[PDB]
């Protein structure tokens, strides 16, 4: 089924990260590694991102997200989904965040809650400005902040980022596309990591 690949391309791997080129050790500086040096086979576009998994606490429950800390400047594949919310509200030194809509109804929050957001010892409130609504699993688990914002939660020193965000024109093709040269002290990791299933059930519908 290119049924299935396709639907898995534009639903789910259209609206997260495909790939991130980050440091071997720590974060990623990038004076040391800059946007221009990123040159790979079968990447259409590069962003900053710093990223991770958060633990997210509202007045009312709790929940595993993945936080997108971006330039709120550019356009993210989850902007045009972003509901009666600017993406330029994500100030650095704000800790505003906009949550997947299911994310938000999971926690029982509306904009103008705060919510503690959680990455080990390190913790921090941001507040809720608005949702977005992709009608995609992402809702269910993503958020953006202001990339500053998340790299101070993640203890980066500062301008530091978690990499360079890849865009790919054949994000099913990752396995390949791992081995190919990358920037010395840099290192590839891509979507497999989290939703390694559907790589798999990619790769058995091919063999039969």
């Amino acid at each position: 089924m290119n049924g299935f690949e396709r639907e898995l391309q534009n639903n789910i791997l259209g609206l997260m990260p495909q790939a991130i080129l980050s440091s071997e050790h720590g974060s990623l500086n990038p004076q040391q590694l800059p946007e221009t040096a990123v040159k790979l086979d079968g990447v259409n576009r590069v962003a900053p991102i710093t990223t991770g998994d958060v633990v997210l606490q509202s007045a009312r429950s709790v929940a595993v997200g993945v936080m997108l800390g971006i330039d709120p400047a550019q356009k993210d594949p989850l902007t045009p989904y972003l509901v009666n919310v600017k993406q330029t509200d994500l100030e650095p030194g704000k800790y505003n965040v906009i949550l997947g809509e299911q994310l938000a109804s999971q926690l029982g929050v509306n904009r103008g809650d705060q919510i503690r957001v959680m990455v080990g010892a390190s913790q921090r409130l941001f507040n809720v400005i608005g949702t977005f609504a992709a009608n995609s699993e992402v809702d269910g688990y993503e958020m953006l902040v202001n990339i500053e914002d998340a790299s101070r939660l993640m203890r980066y020193p500062a301008g530091n980022i978690t990499g360079w965000r890849l865009w790919l024109d054949e994000p099913l093709k990752v396995d390949s596309l791992s081995q190919q040269k990358l920037p010395e002290g840099s290192k590839w990791q891509d979507w497999r990591d989290r939703k390694g299933e559907l790589f798999q059930a990619v790769r058995m519908e091919k063999n039969m």
